[PDB]
């Protein structure tokens, strides 16, 4: 009903305005990154073959490095997903006898395969004699500092930090919480490399992990940083020598990041990055609206409408009952709205994905998969319409 | 200053909210047009060669027709600009001895060569013995209804209506005003064809001209309906019989709109149209912000922040050349592309005065993106409009003000 | 059988070598056109929006103008076919009360609609008070000079000449024959504009029509000049003022040829044009092979294996009997070889098209439509394989 | 002179005909692989995002697998060069404590950093405790069979075979020679994996290495199999189990080859592969023409015009720096792109001597197109090879000869 919406929208308005203040601040950050890097229409021209001397590619990378406050970045179609970006960081820096310690609990399913927990013999970190372990989180979702200290050894080269919750039933970690865990691990071993899986958190806060001490980060271009325009990809941002090592893994030793034809992907990647702060804000404002609206009809939601926000994720715990709502999201989507989803094989996961989008699997666009994790939306308007209609079914 | 912004943003907030209500209504309209036409990822596939049976292309046109409430539409990368879409409408429908009557005064100057009022032998309406004349507007900007009646004759096949003011010193015409003039010309001749140049007006109001009686409309995809994503293009929407004639002009007679490969443009056109209501709202909210901000520093704004809105146009008159040029430059300096390439007064072919143009955009000449331009002459009126995000506009305009205040 | 092929290939070899001499000469013509125009990788960059100052587009046009020996050219995706290019020439130059006289008989069907013979009221030349008539050919296929003289009036602004036969049962006109008719009409009225529909004839001979006196020519990019790489389009080449008039028709008066975004079509158009002489040669050598092979099994063919060649067209008069051969060509094609064609609606024609190609409707690729008109083939090898298999069925 | 050309072209004509017989056989092989896999225009459609269930991509790979007579293949724009395809094969299959043995002598220098013989800590085979060594060739260029037997051990998981000579002073290895060495290593260990770097050898002979026993091969799409149309890419073909491991290395473990959007590259890859046998023949016929022409003017050619051919490589040794540099320049001057940008001896990272490179091509670094390069030092050997048409090669080489004779 309209009445409820006037009530709910009035209620969340001061928090929507704060989100718009962050949006403006992050629009300026990015706008100034383009200015500092002298972005020109010349930087959108395609490169072919080996891709040597592609200034457009190099300049996009420098723009990302400036926004994320890192010395360098790798932003390319050659990186095919968020997972491939993350995996490029792990094999790029880790060597036989090194250990990787995930301090934020067990990471999202697909990493289980990359590290070697599942799918042994396929070229995982274990297959190359690189160790891995994770530190379970406490009952309330905080990290376990004394156990973290106990599991760091002289062979611990890297500390992994997953910012966003994914499907975990724990809260996503805010920048401040990440800073706290970074100060802790660096106190114990100042030479340990801190890596943050940053997916879904780009532009949600004023800061990103490198400025609070992360050495290297990675993420997906079909989420926040793509602005809904990047057709594929991932990014890596961090210290120069670490990005160089990622590049030798992405291509080959000797060559590295100097090669890789950009083809026709530059314009959209630049434009998308420029739009990212604003589109991320739409997703966050829609998340708050969704959280608030679902709460009105009794549905459990997490984070609640007035909770701190660090990423795009919004869960809505029905705990079948949800079927009419996830399918309802697809039905309020622009693409394949008539193709009602169901449970099926999702490559890299052992276990109803609403994905009526312009780009296959992109999730900065309105999506719903599950307690349905209902995130994204390129416009605040689309999210309000879709959620209002989905609720009006359930 | 941030304090002045606090005042202006709170002052204009009720109207920014009204704009967002329109954006949601227009987002739903488009979202439901996609769903009615069963848009699938199958419709983004490229076509090569002749482009026959390109379902993606034909579906996009049906989506446009549904949103605009017309029987048909022609939306193609082959239409190279808004002007090319309008000219296609004019030559597609008009034949020797027919007369076209523009009732909203003299149209934007590039239609001059198309109708035959400037240059000779280039293949204008005059070269093909098609007549043209415009009815001047009354001193306050309203149409002159008695003269409209006087100038309509049995040879009048088409009535032209330019919605947006462009550079003309007159208010843009709201849907309500456009409905008024449609009712008037239809009462004189129910079979006269009414055409509305709809550029910059798309999604600014709840309605478009066809639903208030317009027979056919045209526009540019590098403005409102492109959503900032369309790289080129134009659209034509209206009665099927008329759209078919437009198609024979755009390609050739016989074949018409059945032909035309889409190549790689479908995705951006669909996505751009879906984002159009929202992006248009950003442009409108930034215009109101520019109008209210500039008024606080004693600079004349037209339209004023609380005026009704039907298109994206927004000007500020500085009455000082140095301030106009510095503001324009400051807009370029606050744009994402070529921000380091500051404009100056340049010679424009055909005009006696220099023009200044801030256009640091992703797409060349695209105007749903933030731009600033105007002729260097009294009253030193700069058109500061467009913007893909309300954020970019606020940042750019706040900085531009800091340069000249 | 292999034996027959050794016999037939030996027989046509001196004529295949002559075709390769023309190919080399035309490869040099084009190579030197690129050199004279300083073609650089900079000329392949995409333009967006209005397309103003697109040097890549302008340079491609100048390269075509140099190859065809004309002052200027219009080569763009904005021209959607050979017919649209031809029609742009007719409406571009003709005005009310002018007459167009086709001296090579009735042109290909679709032009009937453009001129106004069929489809009246759709914006044809007649609808804009431009007259048209054609001069029938003599029983043997030669033009009728005394009748041509009789039908030229003081209102005749343009003389149309269709080089290729199309579906007509007459021979295609060689450059020499075209020169003869040009000298004749210019003797009668030196101010008459000569226009040649040049489709299928590009690079088949040492010369093109402008060098023998044609004022303006037009053709299709999905035939000879595209090299099999152009995804769509047409071209117009001729005197500067005439090309300017074509441009005002293609876009609008005032603007003209200075506008029209190139998007991603430049690289393929350049590369295709560079490959055109060589690919055209493959098509001609395959035509000769086909003509020779069909004659071995008694099938009437025209032109015969040893006839003069001016275009890619090869007819093979069975006069049902042909069904197993046109469908046989599709079945020896790389794309949709399993989709056996049949008779159906061909937009712009009132009356079994084999079109298993990379580009929809492209005919520099091996195609067969009908007396089956069997032309094209991007490689001489493909044509030999396809024809040998098609014959082995019939 | 035209007279010398008359002599050379008639002299080499029987062999040019042999090359064309191979081209027709190879054109039929590919044409039948398209037909076996039911290639439709549906397979050229772009995929975005994750690229899951991209039938166009999966079908192209099946087409490659059919042509190469392997169980599977990986052909992707994500493979950025031939070197990247080979490295993907090496890291995809090798694990700590395994040893790779190159039996055709020291491979092309960029594999040095990949195996760990140059540079440290970049993530080479050595950094992951994978062993490597090469068996030098006998003085005449044949492989050293006794040493091959000696160096193979229980740790030897893979045998490397570089078909093309590259810049090495030794003949390229024909399919027949490659079969000989495969039989030899398989007789020592039937389970040893045989890998063949197949670059420049595609469609030059009737067979490829897998059908003579090679377990897996790799190459570059900007060489032979690209047909001059592929803008970037690499391919890997071989046993399914091995191709799967390569896929996990190229993307990530678990996911592997199921992921990777094709974007806009499918059409050119299919069309390029279809044209590959024919374009390769142009390159081979031009090489023979260059070899015979240069021999007539007293310039040493290697290979000679009547030598067997297994790859596109062709060199001419001038024994004079000025002639080598002028010839190379003349090749640039006779190329379609950047013909006005003449090369000179340049510094190449890692090498002590200057290198000269004529590369006026449509695609950057593409070598199925006509190029000319070599180190500036005795015996002043220039590699003049590739060419999309036999016509371009004849024109360019005839002109280059006129500059130095």
């Amino acid at each position: 009903i309209q009445a409820i919406r006037k009530k709910v929208e009035t209620q969340i308005d001061d928090l929507q305005n704060k989100t718009d203040e962050i949006a403006e601040f992050n629009q300026a950050k990015v706008l100034d990154a383009f200015q500092e890097n002298k972005v020109s229409d010349f930087h959108f021209h395609p490169s072919t073959g080996y891709g040597y001397d592609d200034e457009g590619r190099d300049t996009l990378e420098r723009v990302y490095a400036t926004v994320f406050k890192t010395e360098a970045a790798l932003v390319r179609p050659q990186i095919i997903s968020g997972t491939h970006a993350i995996s490029t960081v792990l094999f790029g820096i880790l060597r036989p006898d090194d250990e990787l310690l995930y301090i934020t609990g067990q990471p999202y399913d697909t990493l289980e395969e990359i590290v070697g927990i599942r799918k042994q013999g396929q070229g995982s970190l274990k297959d190359f004699h690189i160790g891995y372990s994770s530190v379970p989180l406490l009952e309330n979702g905080d990290v376990d500092f004394p156990r973290i200290a106990k599991k760091m050894t002289p062979k611990t080269k890297m500390i992994g930090i997953q910012r966003s919750r994914g499907y975990a039933d724990r809260p996503s970690f805010t920048i401040e919480k990440i800073k706290e865990m970074i100060v802790f691990v660096k106190n114990i071993n100042p030479e340990v490399i801190v890596f943050v899986d940053n997916c879904y958190g780009e532009f949600v806060e004023y800061q990103e992990p490198p400025e609070v001490g992360a050495d290297i980060i990675a993420g997906s271009l079909i989420k926040n940083p793509g602005g809904g325009l990047a057709k594929t990809g991932g990014y890596i941002a961090g210290k120069e020598a670490l990005v160089d090592l990622c590049g030798y893994r992405l291509t080959t030793p000797g060559i590295g990041r100097e090669a890789g034809a950009s083809l026709y992907s530059l314009l959209e990647m630049y434009q998308g990055f420029f739009l990212a702060p604003h589109v991320t804000a739409q997703a966050i404002k829609g998340a708050r609206f969704t959280a608030a609206m679902l709460a009105e009809f009794g549905v459990e939601a997490d984070p609640v409408w007035d909770a701190p926000r660090t990423d795009l994720i919004q869960s809505v715990s029905f705990h079948e009952k949800m079927v009419a709502f996830a399918q309802a999201i697809q039905a309020a989507s622009p693409v394949n709205a008539h193709v009602l989803p169901i449970g099926a094989y999702m490559p890299g996961y052992e276990d109803i994905m609403a994905a009526g989008t312009f780009i296959q699997g992109a999730s900065l666009e309105l999506t719903a998969d599950g307690q349905l994790y209902v995130q994204g939306g390129l416009t605040y308007e689309h999210i309000k319409i879709a959620v209002t209609r989905a609720i009006q079914k359930i």
